[PDB]
């Protein structure tokens, strides 16, 4: 999908939430309405969007709507990550959207934004947590694209009947913009570790528009024109904090490594405690490193001096 085809889509998703009827006796039978939902079911990858797109202009499905909505959450949460079958869901999405606006919209972002809650427990195995960031990566990859076709925009559209998660709540005055408060949420659990680290980065390279002040290609596709700025003062304190972790770490590597070269000179054991303490904060310092080295990349930054020998 191209930036034309984006606008297109926006410019028909913005005139449905301003309560037009964009989308182009309806079929309102059982077996029509049952098989919509089956193909929903099987879900969204390429190719699939045109004949649901067929039945949307062809059958009334407003009295299955309640079970739309809740078909349509579970397959946009288990969206592969194959940039094909994204665009796929954006066009089925898109067509719901133009079809029903808000009373589809609303209650849809809000439950899918329950996707982006941190977890409220401690990590228990990395290897879950990388499974857990994977899903929260493509999740936000999802959103996004919905986002820059005017689907899902502020929390503003959600109806009160709507439940939003718990750390979006209570807002007052000023609101941030929708992709911000995500961002600050996900970006933030456990930090210290490194893996939501893979986040930021996985961000910038799908997203750079947003963070290129002279990149205006989706100025028209932005809501809330603090985005930019905003997305940016966000990514520079992160790196602020990605490039002193990494420091951190390194020292510590360093130290840790130095001490056990040292002793294996003197005594020839292959181990001892340093090297022990070493191979577990090494993962953790290679991942800070090599976040540290894409961040200044893109951002075009010097990186903290972080060379390391290591194996
Ligand atoms: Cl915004």
């Amino acid at each position: 999908m191209d930036d034309g085809r984006k606008k297109e889509l926006h410019d028909l998703n913005t005139r449905a939430w301003n309560g037009e009827e964009v989308f182009p006796k309806l079929d309102s039978s059982i077996k029509r309405n049952t098989g919509f939902i089956k193909k929903l079911k099987k879900g969204f990858v390429k190719g699939s969007e045109s004949s649901l797109l067929k039945d949307l202009s062809e059958a009334s499905l407003e009295k299955y709507l309640s079970e739309i909505i809740v078909t349509v959450t579970e397959c946009l949460l288990n969206v592969l990550n194959k940039n094909d079958d994204v665009i796929a869901a954006v066009e089925i999405i898109s067509g719901l959207h133009q079809r029903f606006n808000g009373r589809f919209t609303s209650p849809l972002l809000g439950a899918f934004l329950q996707a982006f809650e941190n977890p409220s427990v401690d990590i228990e195995s990395e290897r879950d947590e990388l499974q857990r960031i994977t899903r929260v990566k493509g999740n936000l990859r999802v959103f996004t694209e919905l986002y820059l076709v005017g689907v899902f925009r502020t929390l503003d559209d959600i109806e009160s009947k709507d439940a939003i998660p718990n750390f979006l709540q209570k807002k007052t005055g000023r609101k941030d913009p929708l992709l911000f408060s995500i961002l600050r949420e996900i970006l933030n659990y456990k930090f210290k570790l490194g893996f939501t680290t893979t986040i930021a980065t996985a961000f910038i390279k799908k997203f750079a528009p947003l963070f290129r002040d002279d990149d205006n290609s989706w100025d028209d596709l932005i809501y809330d024109s603090k985005l930019k700025g905003a997305l940016q003062s966000l990514f520079k304190n992160f790196i602020d904090a990605t490039f002193a972790r990494a420091t951190e770490l390194h020292k510590k590597v360093n130290k840790l490594q130095r001490e056990h070269q040292k002793c294996q000179i003197r005594t020839g054991k292959l181990r001892d405690e340093y090297v022990e303490e070493y191979d577990k904060l090494l993962p953790i310092f290679i991942r800070f490193k090599t976040s540290a080295i894409t961040l200044g990349e893109f951002f075009k930054l010097e990186i903290p001096e972080l060379h390391h020998h290591h194996h």
